[PDB]
């Protein structure tokens, strides 16, 4: 009777048709491969290799079950971007947006014309639909205890930055800076410069907005290494004025969708133009000079989430930029 | 799984084509020098023997890559400075700025007749484009945790001015004036002068442009040193009221580009003035009187790097100075 697990863990409905410890370990390489993709570690998932799954493998939150399905490998997940990428390669969105390219498991011919080394098979694409779910749901893991623990953690690499910070600015303002930032997914690997940046510049700043957008600025030549394919950032489109003229000015300090928004039919407007979307594949970049980026994520979070974002305060300065285009128009 | 570095160390992607310990050895005495050169400890920079590469080397900051290319030692790198220096012994930017001159590896009965000893050959090649890639990427390394060590470390000098400065001035206060200091890439080697400055000086001043520009004055003798060649200052040129006149006078207390900067134009005009740059070779030396030097050093990063600057405050009181000329114009 007496159980006690407190708040519960991530538990992993695999079915037992698949199970190997092999999953176990993988888990255990996605695990890290977290701390090193993101420079976040991940809470272990259980293995629950539910004894008569038809294939079903279903993901449990805590223990809200987030995705379900048979996972029979006669697809596979191949995430290569590459131009053949068709119908062939259904590029499936998951509630994460990651997106995945079911393709048909007997293509790999196709898929042998470029990266087929994602071309996923049973174990691949459990790992691989895992971190298309669970560190693709990213933010929720960055809670208190897990930030402190960081916080912990490089006692050894100052410890007095790390005192400091504890000292001057206490977790509040980190762990909301920190949620801020990996909104972006920005790979934490580097704590300190964010670190070394904000000891000084949140004892002035009180805005947790710039206190971001400043820490990605010091971050920028990470940043511009997520996108800076082939060594200049790629598909790099404009937004301007038409945002500024009403939306800018709109500024409310409101911190609601008002703070900006001056009505639903701007913004609907706004995503009209979006349809006319810059980027026709997705793949980036909205350059704007904006602080208020946050909004123009929302601004895309409705239906296009799949287009990485940069400020053009955040630009790479004098970097070789891959400008494609502007919008048309988002004036309206 | 466990996998806690926190902080990400220095790495380097070194051929293994080439890989000797003797690079490891090279990469401790290039720490030292660094030690040595600007009275700066460099953290170790770990080798990594790729076993593939095909000769490239690529640098990692902890882990962004800076730098790749493939180092084949059919080209030194010669950076003598000597009048010889032409097509021949190319020379390339750094992103650093430090100016990396390629010349043919089967040119050297030119470079024998000159400084031949930094014909760079792959070791050399490897250890000197170390040094203008990372100790020419200076300041960045001039954190926290650096300063304080640097503030334990001379225990024995004092302690107590390393203790007042820490009881009146604090690391913020210290750890600015530093990290300015370094921008000249002054070597600190004689920390305590600096300290034996600013324990009284800071302690009146509040103004961290004065408060690094009258220890350069205090440093003085060193400044000469770096620039004084031949026992004289070297290419001494002058830029005056130009700027005063507006940008002096414009002075607002925004400390942006703002605080001088009239308009781009006012900018621009200048660059284009700099064009005309008062040393045709570049070789130094904007000799002006400003704590605004910080500006002319904005001036002269777009797009004149090289060109090394001292303020006419910081000037040799009474020694010899090789005033070459003056801008012809930077009025407008």
């Amino acid at each position: 009777q007496n159980i006690s697990p407190g708040a519960e863990p991530l538990i992993l409905n695999l079915s037992s048709n698949i199970y190997s410890s092999d999953i176990t370990q993988q888990i255990e390489v996605m695990r890290w491969n977290f701390f090193e993709e993101s420079g976040i570690p991940l809470p272990k998932i259980i293995v629950n290799p539910v004894k008569n799954n038809d294939s079903a493998i279903e993901f449990l939150l805590y223990q809200e079950s987030i995705y379900k399905d048979t996972l029979i490998d006669d697809t596979v997940y191949f995430e290569a971007g590459h131009a053949e990428i068709s119908f062939e390669f259904v590029q499936e969105k998951l509630s994460t947006n990651s997106i995945v390219y079911k393709t048909n498991k007997t293509n790999q011919q196709l898929a042998h014309l470029t990266g087929m080394d994602v071309y996923a098979t049973t174990n691949d694409k459990i790992t691989f639909l895992l971190k298309k779910l669970v560190l693709s749901n990213a933010k929720e893991f960055i809670g208190v205890q897990e930030t402190r623990y960081l916080m912990d953690i490089m006692e050894r690499k100052y410890n007095e930055l790390v005192k400091e910070l504890q000292r001057q600015l206490g977790l509040s303002k980190i762990v909301d800076i920190l949620q801020r930032l990996v909104e972006e997914n920005v790979s934490i690997r580097d704590l300190r410069t964010i670190f070394e940046t904000l000891i000084f510049w949140s004892t002035k700043e009180k805005d947790v907005v710039i206190l971001c957008e400043y820490v990605r600025i010091a971050l920028r030549r990470h940043i511009l290494g997520r996108y800076s394919v082939s060594g200049t950032l790629l598909n790099v489109w404009l937004i301007g004025s038409d945002i500024e003229n009403e939306l800018r000015e709109s500024i409310r300090q409101t911190s609601s969708g008002s703070y900006l928004n001056i009505s639903p039919e701007r913004t609907e407007q706004i995503i009209g133009f979006l349809k006319n979307i810059m980027n026709p594949t997705g793949n980036g970049v909205i350059l704007t000079a904006l602080d208020i980026r946050r909004y123009v994520k929302k601004m895309i979070e409705g239906s296009f989430p799949s287009v990485p974002v940069l400020s053009f305060q955040e630009v790479g300065n004098n970097i070789e930029l891959k400008v494609l285009g502007t919008v048309n128009d988002f004036r309206a």
